[PDB]
């Protein structure tokens, strides 16, 4: 420590790799070679399987954005929110959400190909590094495109397919022609123990959630594995220590898109995809009403801000309802990971998450030039430091933590996404893909 | 050997008399409480697991056990596979729709219940303490297999057993007090090395016909690795299919909704599953043909019979829709083992479902014990060989016949509720009425 968060580092052969959609991807790998796939599977296998004293753990990189609040890189928990209560580092209900986000998931991906890397060192022999090292470097975190219809061989939207398989196929490097069956980091992740008996001060607790205008603390103290929708009221814990990645219910309710906003007034409910459309081509938007719940209280007009869509999603994957509901409603219930602020980001759906959340302000940045903190409410939170996340600064040769105009220019960090190659073409794309 | 293996259900222990086929709710919760040695649940996951690892020619292996029911239509015990149906199509030793259902499936659990003490009687030879081997062979006399009581709500709500919902399970290590070992656990799922469609010949799984709004699918049971409840979709890449998930919740939404497959049309109501159940075993008058068949079947209403409530309940936990339905529907889609005759045996809820389709059938017995294969319609197949099963006789190995398993104690089994029969009317009034 410090960990200096850069980015995948810029190799004159790979000129700005894309993040790529991980079903696109996926198949692309599994149609047309697994190079990829084997890198992500055993890359971040590793990472999840180092232990809680390693700042670059799955389980740590986890604990920044939420429980069990405690210290990253040498800087310090005890961070409260609006409730009073302890609270993780990551930035919720303000303008620099999507910043704060964007220098997360970028940890994330450089952590992954920094493994990748000890992979291909250890495990592929001379006559294959320069393949694989190739591989590696035009690697970039895929993203869960959660407005697209999937593909079939598409008229639903649909969690990734890798994420929805309990094993995954691998490559043996240097053993041509062999492969390997292995479970998938991607599925879920779990400790070895369950999570509210972990060393101190690691011990994730329950979470005090409302549901109906009253208080439930959600068991998460009581799960050794993330899920989704697998935690309900009066059931054995023993259930709760495994509830199970419940996909085909997280899909209905993508597809079922229960808003949690009053859409009282409203021209129309819009499906999912169509709410992303209109974030995407609303005109006469500013960043603070874009980027954030915090720009209209009250609104928590025909279309949604980008934190608000967000948050729906959560919890449409992860399941929101611990209590039984009404029996109208029993088709959606269960809780789990994604719908809690401090335990969403164990799930490893996360990430692929907010990598399309970042596609999409990069999206929204390219066709809103200018508008970048500099409405009346946002541009106070311009220069706040995005902690803990820190880097060298090359002017003055100083460790510095981010701030959200470093990451202004998302190809700074060496990544890009296919839609916002071409300004020429991007609206074009946004209508094919989403209107 | 030419050895044909006897089905007589867990030999007589004199100190043992007639233990009881509990329900695996209350069996489950017992046996992880603070009060209990957990000797039981240890015994039947380490046994079942066996069981399911024994290989394809060992023929008290788990897939072939599994395998006499339905596809892959082989042998077994001598006894030749390779049968067909009336349609022309390949069919299982399994009977359905005649009235030797209940008494084939008697039958069949009692093999499964037997295949998996004896396989205790190993586990306890090989790994117990010497001075520990009579406490755990105590226990294993003591195990009967639990039922799974679908028509009870569970501690309102109908749910799959709690042990079926987990993937994990803890079990004790012989000799080690307080010290319990997390395994996979053999009740959640079935699964095999490969898809099972590549399976060494003659054993390949196919995938199977059904019919859905009119139109005919394959079921893709060739590209499972693992049994599945609800996780077969069309139009899902087939790396779903390798294993589709244990989808609990769904299962347990169907199970509360009740979406009957029959025609309902001039009913008085439409019944629960708990309520189906209820008039199951209290409505009077009815012979064994009526009780026991969808043969019999211009239906009556207001009443079904076992076999129907049964492969509702079969549907209702594998799920029993692949292509994607309309709107109303989409919150129950999805196609699992447990909706298809060929190849539900092998998840194994397939056993405790019919732990309690034998139970409801000895409740019925006990309340009609003049009905039994004696009405114009049943009689003609009273005597029909109940193949593959093979009983010692005139000291003669023959197949089992319905007679043999009309008293179900012959069988070294019992259930609470027929155990103490004074009270039976009362007990299904309190489990079951509205
Ligand atoms: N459940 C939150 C949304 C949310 C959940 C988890 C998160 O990590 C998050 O950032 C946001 C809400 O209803 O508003
Ligand atoms: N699908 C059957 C139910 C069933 C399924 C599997 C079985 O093994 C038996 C019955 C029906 O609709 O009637
Ligand atoms: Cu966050
Ligand atoms: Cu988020
Ligand atoms: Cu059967
Ligand atoms: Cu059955």
């Amino acid at each position: 420590s410090p960990y200096l968060i850069t980015g995948i580092p810029k190799d004159p052969k790979h000129p700005l790799p894309i993040r790529k959609d991980i079903d696109d991807w996926y198949l692309e790998q599994t149609s047309s070679n697994r190079i990829q796939l084997t890198l992500f599977v055993e890359a971040l296998t590793v990472i999840q399987n180092r232990p809680l004293n390693d700042q670059l753990s799955y389980f740590r990189l986890a604990g920044i954005h939420g429980a069990p609040w405690t210290e990253w890189d040498g800087v310090p928990g005890g961070q409260k929110d609006s409730k009073g209560n302890p609270t993780g580092f990551a930035v919720h209900n303000n303008y620099t959400f999507p910043t704060w986000h964007r220098v997360y998931v970028t940890l994330y991906e450089q952590v992954i190909y920094e493994a990748m890397l000890d992979f291909i060192k250890q495990n592929v022999p001379q006559n294959g590094k320069a393949d694989w090292e190739n591989e590696a470097k035009q690697w970039r975190l895929p993203y869960w495109d959660f407005a697209r219809f999937a593909r079939h061989g598409g008229d639903e939207l649909r969690l990734p397919i890798l994420v929805t398989m309990p094993m995954v196929k691998v490559l043996v490097p240097g053993q041509p022609g062999k492969q390997l069956s292995k479970p998938n980091p991607l599925y879920r992740f779990q400790m070895q123990t369950l999570m509210g008996t972990l060393e101190r001060p690691y011990a994730i607790t329950s979470q005090k959630t409302e549901e109906h205008g009253w208080s439930f603390d959600l068991p998460f103290d009581k799960c050794q594995s993330t899920t989704k929708y697998g935690l309900l009221e009066n059931y054995n814990a023993d259930v709760w220590a495994d509830g199970g990645q419940n996909w085909l219910r997280a899909n209905l309710a993508l597809n079922e898109h229960p808003w949690y906003q009053n859409l009282d007034g409203w021209d129309s409910v819009p499906t999912l995809q169509d709410m992303t459309f209109r974030l995407l081509t609303t005109g006469g938007l500013n960043w603070g009403e874009f980027s954030s719940t915090r720009y209209d209280d009250k609104k928590e007009k025909n279309w949604m801000n980008l934190e608000a869509i967000h948050n729906n999603v959560h919890n449409w994957v992860g399941g929101f309802m611990f209590s039984r509901p009404g029996r109208h409603d029993l088709k959606l219930w269960g809780a789990g990971h994604m719908s809690s602020v401090p335990v969403a980001a164990y799930d490893p759906i996360f990430w692929l998450h907010h990598c399309n959340i970042d596609r999409l302000t990069a999206i929204w940045q390219t066709v809103n030039s200018g508008s970048w903190f500099n409405d009346d409410k946002s541009k106070v939170s311009k220069d706040d430091d995005l902690r803990p996340f820190h880097r060298f600064c090359e002017k003055t040769r100083k460790v510095v933590f981010f701030r959200s105009d470093d990451v202004k220019d998302w190809r700074s960090l060496n990544y890009d996404y296919a839609i916002t190659k071409d300004a020429s073409r991007i609206r074009k794309e946004i209508s094919d893909l989403y209107g």
